[PDB]
């Protein structure tokens, strides 16, 4: 049936409740119609997805004084971000970062004793399948009461042209169409990929109706890949990497990627770079056994019950492309010009949908991009100069250039970090923080305490990259990279208010070097 | 003796243990002479003390090209910070953080029953005092083979005139001295403040030699009493705070400072407002057995057998001011101009000697200015609009306007917070990061992930204060700091490039009302 929920009030804590039974329902659950049939104006856009992109776009829309509609095959706003993406992967890495901490001192103060101990994935899935509720109830609560939204959730959009679009038994017209559905997990064209124990993020969460033996594959080595990779290996299990290229190629910087790669083997995780799946081997009752895999030391295969890909997203374009005639990437991603419009007159895309870099600020942005040029202003978006983070069981903060790439940029560099170069190398007591405070005073454990760099071009002063691993950096790049896009310099580093003790150690060590007018690495 | 450090180059590690044995030596140390015999020119600058201000002015001062000498009784670099306040109140309050975390999950997923678990506030302390010399050495390797500097540590200085200091036996002039000596904790004017089993920061990490028992009581309701009243109560201790005016009167949002005390409360906390100590009793051994009161309800007595003070401490300025003939201050702080300079002749004192703000971010910036003015830069040091923080069992940041202040003061303002006013309250599931991953989505803790709001003026569209309680977000708060200090919109703030889930989600949050030219709270 349709619900039509415009007059309805629900709270945060009651649209959780609903979606949850809309969620279960046998039948499917009825349509959540959110319209308001009494405004006149014509619609100024249809947003085909209601997503980060799509919401975010519509929110913007909205505020400048136009009229919008979502259309949403699931029965929550947010898309995948709180059903199977952003959320879930934090859940996880919490874990794989408490984890870590409860292994490095197992049995000591309030730590139990973590030897052989294997912690229940099961457990943590279904604690994510528990409380998704919440950040859905919320984003349908926000949406319709604050943000003043029109929605059509728990039914497919079918679009019919460039200005027209079916959703819930009614056609709806607009001036333009945003095309906002996102990517689906990407695949593997192998024998076994179907096998019972294959999983990717999005099955994850879905379908894991067993505890997974003691061996762990994941295929991939994306961000997603590695932050499940962690996690999984926190839990206590065998955890082997097949990497396609080189893991970790995003983190730009030697010196840091190094860091970061020798703590993820240190915790026992198994990296093989250029790697290619060949098979999934499944047992007779059909589910996976083991996978084997060519990699530059030859044909290996791994043990396993359980197999996790961690691929590239694939833009969902197909019949957007064939209904509409939408021109297309070599990987399927709506193609757009710099304001977002596809090749289809009044049809823009936004999101996963138009390929990478498929990150939140990229989606949300875009939306917005596109909703201001829907209003009549001529607004350029090209994602670029932009800060960027992954989890291992660290946070990893990453912006502007590595040491090697500015030297080969041809810029004069020096650089200050923590810890310094000394024959101790990192086995001192710096950096330290919050949540690194215990491995910098253990015994043995005092270079788990973390590492991070600022690039510097020595002759401008200008910080060029900074790099960061540990904890409490990750929410601090996102504006030091506009202070950076700026022009900052290490004496206006220097000259900021620093909150001692300090996830990032910048500032005070920048005041360090920039009493002097020849700059000297620390 | 005197050892003639000069031409020595200990490691990090090396030093760290040489510090140990003479920190630890029966007679007191050997005096560590770090003095170059073969520069011909007059020290510039005198430093009396060797903390924060002391070393981080030498740095500077060095940089510049002039010439220095730090005098430090102990026989490390660096003061309070490492040996008895910033880092060790860093590991208590990460203790804390974790344990709240245990507790609320006790007997779930890895985590042990912390039912019936008191945890060892001695070994903690035991572990802090067993590491603290890798920071010493961090220090003293630092200054002298990385920063150049000179330095004669493990002796007293003896100011003879505003151009003379003694030290090791020896006479020392210098064109200016800056007084770096710092502040010692407050006293209690009541009997029984001896006795065995009170504490203030910096006796607990050297004279606590028995595990205190179930009951603790904390003198003071600002930092330093907060933070480590909340490590005492995690480790399972009923803590009974006694403040004497209201508790956390530096979080001037009311909605903050009450999520933050409400959270204090539910973790067991007991917090008695306007209450002064009257006594406390000593046990025929010596030992407190108990706390007697005065509150606005009458006399209490609270049994106990360990009570830790935390009250302002107090500029070390008695004997220099009558040396030197200093004026001081109605706390006892020496006063300065806003150079820097005192009442005596190219005498200047910065840090914790000038008071407040007692911060890191203040003694180091007092002692670089001080020793540019000293170096013949006229820069002037007023330090007002910084941000700032402190710990509970959450970290707490805070800069700029509260809410209700900024409308007392006439402007017209929208707030975006998290979680929004609604029936449901804080029960819901944002907001959420790394670090409250857990609590959003735990039964019955969704109200432990955190608060957050930014105020900003409807006018203008600028933001006027922001405020975080959770994790991860201390170290942003240094460069958002700057960036409204610059003059940022709400506008700005919603172009910026989030990371998410961010610690902070005012970007994004900016950007759903952005669109609007009448900007609306959310
Ligand atoms: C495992 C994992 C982990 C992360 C991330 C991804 C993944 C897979 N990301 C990336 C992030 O999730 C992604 O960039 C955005 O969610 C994409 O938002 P969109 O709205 O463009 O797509 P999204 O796919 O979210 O939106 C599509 C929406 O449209 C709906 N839809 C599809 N077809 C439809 C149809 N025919 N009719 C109606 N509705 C339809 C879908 O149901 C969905 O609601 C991320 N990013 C980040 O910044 N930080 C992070 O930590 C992570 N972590
Ligand atoms: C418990 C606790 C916790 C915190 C903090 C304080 C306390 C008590 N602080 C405040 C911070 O510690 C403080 O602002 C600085 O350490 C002050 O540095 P100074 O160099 O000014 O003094 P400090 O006292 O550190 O330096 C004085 C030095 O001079 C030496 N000295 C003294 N008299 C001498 C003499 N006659 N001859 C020779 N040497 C002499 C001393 O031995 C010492 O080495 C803080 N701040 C912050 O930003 N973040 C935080 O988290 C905390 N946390
Ligand atoms: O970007 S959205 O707020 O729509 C989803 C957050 S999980
Ligand atoms: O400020 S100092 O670098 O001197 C001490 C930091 S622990
Ligand atoms: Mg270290
Ligand atoms: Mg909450």
């Amino acid at each position: 049936k349709v619900w039509n929920a415009r007059n309805d009030h629900l709270t945060i804590n009651q649209w959780a409740t609903r979606i949850d039974e809309i969620l279960e329902a046998p039948d499917g659950g009825e349509v959540i119609y959110n319209v308001d049939e009494n405004d006149p104006r014509e619609y100024d856009a249809i947003f085909i997805g209601g997503g980060a992109a799509g919401r975010f776009g519509s929110a913007y829309l909205r505020a400048m004084g136009g009229r919008q509609l979502i259309v949403d095959r699931w029965p929550f706003l947010g898309g995948s971000c709180p059903h199977n993406a952003c959320v879930p992967h934090h859940l996880f890495s919490d874990c794989a970062a408490e984890l870590m901490l409860a292994r490095t001192f197992s049995g000591q103060y309030w730590f139990p004793d973590m030897t052989e101990k294997v912690v229940g994935i099961k457990e943590v899935v279904d604690l994510f399948r528990a409380g998704r509720n919440g950040p859905h109830g919320i984003m349908n609560f926000q949406s319709k009461e604050q943000l003043n939204l029109e929605y059509i959730l728990n039914c497919p959009a079918k679009v019919i042209d460039n200005h027209t679009v079916e959703a819930a038994g009614k056609v709806f017209k607009a001036k333009n169409l945003i095309l906002a559905v996102g990517a689906g997990p990407g695949t593997l064209d192998v024998p076994g990929v179907n096998a019972k124990g294959v999983f990717d993020h999005a099955t994850l969460v879905e379908e894991l109706d067993y505890e997974p033996g003691s061996t762990v594959v994941v295929v991939g080595g994306s961000k997603t890949a590695v932050e499940y990779g962690c996690f999984f290996n926190a839990t206590g299990r065998r955890t082997v990497m097949l990497v396609r290229t080189e893991p970790l190629k995003l983190i730009k910087d030697n010196e840091t990627r190094a860091y970061v790669l020798d703590r993820m083997k240190e915790q026992g995780m198994e990296i093989i770079s250029g790697s290619n799946v060949t098979r999934i081997e499944e047992d007779a009752n059909g589910r996976v056994q083991a996978v084997v895999a060519m990699t530059p030391n030859g044909e290996m295969r791994i043990e396993t019950d359980f197999v996790f890909l961690g691929l590239g997203e694939q833009p969902r374009s197909a019949e957007l492309a064939k209904i509409l005639g939408l021109d297309l990437g070599p990987k399927g991603e709506v193609l757009v010009n710099e304001y977002l419009q596809t090749s289809v007159p009044n049809v823009y895309a936004v999101g996963d949908l138009i390929g990478g870099p498929m990150e939140m600020f990229k989606a949300r942005k875009s939306g917005c991009y596109a909703a201001r040029n829907v209003m009549g202003e001529k607004i350029s978006y090209t994602p670029k100069n932009y800060p960027d983070f992954l989890h291992t069981h660290y946070e990893v903060s990453f912006l502007g250039m590595g040491e090697e790439e500015a030297r080969a940029a041809g810029h004069e560099i020096v650089t200050i970090k923590m810890p310094p170069d000394t024959e101790n190398g990192l086995n001192v007591a710096l950096p330290a923080s919050d949540r690194t405070m215990l491995y910098a005073f253990g015994k043995g454990t005092a270079h788990m305490s973390g590492f991070q760099k600022i690039v510097i071009d020595a002759k401008t002063r200008k910080v060029l990259g900074a790099h960061h691993v540990g904890y409490g950096a990750k929410d601090a790049f996102q504006y030091l990279n506009v202070l950076i896009k700026q022009g900052l310099t290490v004496d206006e580093l220097g000259d900021m208010d620093e909150l001692h003790l300090n996830p990032t150690e910048f500032i005070q060590l920048s005041r360090l070097r920039a009493g002097s007018k020849n700059l000297v690495s620390l």
